[PDB]
């Protein structure tokens, strides 16, 4: 698995979401280097209005890419889990909102590491932060706390997204997530430990199409 990523490996998403019956579909286009933790993407709305700001689906569209030192590289489930690849399962809760549910599957068409993405999202209120838009074009960094999951040979992993909001306010949201390996072979299951993560997004000054474009940085420690 580990010696898939030694280079900079090509990288698609496709995402397919249903926001309070609002139907749409993305599509991400880029690279990404393990070595350096980097990942490079354009993301654009292939169908459909987009009801939901981009920052609310970014944790949603590869922890795979993720820079582990090698003193935990016995610690790195997501590599380990490849070429076959992993099931990662959220949902995530909005603060006096609603709440997203996603299943994905992640793993290698060839040389391309693919991530293709349900979301179906339930009890957002039309003037609201999120289907009103009242979120700063924008991302902070947050840390993503691994424990493991023997039970169902898979990793459980705890985190919040503090969504700042044109006011001046934060819009949290808490995630709660779950990867299994789609395959039947064995995998490293982590020791306690989180990944310290960094997005940047952007706009292609030369996109008439409603896209993102994120750079994005996951170191791990803690060990």
């Amino acid at each position: 698995g580990e010696e898939l990523f030694t280079g900079v490996v090509p990288i698609l998403v496709e995402l397919d979401g249903d926001v309070n019956g609002h139907k749409f579909s993305v599509s991400g286009e880029g690279e990404g280097d393990a070595t350096y933790g980097k990942l490079t993407l354009k993301f654009i709305l292939t169908t459909g209005k987009l009801p939901v700001p981009w920052p609310t689906l970014v944790t949603t569209l590869v922890q795979c890419f993720s820079r582990y030192p090698d003193h935990m590289k016995q610690h790195d489930f997501f590599k380990s889990a490849m070429p076959e690849g992993y099931v990662q399962e959220r949902t995530i809760f909005f603060k006096d909102d609603g709440n997203y549910k996603t299943r994905a599957e992640v793993k290698f068409e060839g040389d391309t590491l693919v991530n293709r993405i349900e979301l179906k999202g339930i009890d957002f209120k039309e003037d609201g932060n999120i289907l009103g838009h009242k979120l700063e074009y924008n991302y902070n960094c947050h840390n993503v706390y691994i424990m493991a999951d023997k039970q169902k040979n898979g990793i459980k992993v705890n985190f919040k997204i503090r969504h700042n909001i044109e006011d001046g306010s934060v819009q949290l949201a808490d995630h709660y997530q779950q990867n299994t390996p789609i395959g039947d072979g064995p995998v490293l299951l982590p020791d306690n430990h989180y990944l310290s993560t960094q997005s940047a997004l952007s706009k292609d000054p030369n996109e008439k199409r409603d896209h993102m474009v994120l750079l994005e940085f996951v170191t791990a420690a803690g060990i």
